[PDB]
């Protein structure tokens, strides 16, 4: 969840891991 390094973007199509 929240994988965009934006910390303000709901979800992302480039999810790699839990991070």
């Amino acid at each position: 969840k929240f994988v965009a390094f934006l910390d303000v973007k709901h979800f992302s199509p480039e999810d790699l891991t839990v991070k």
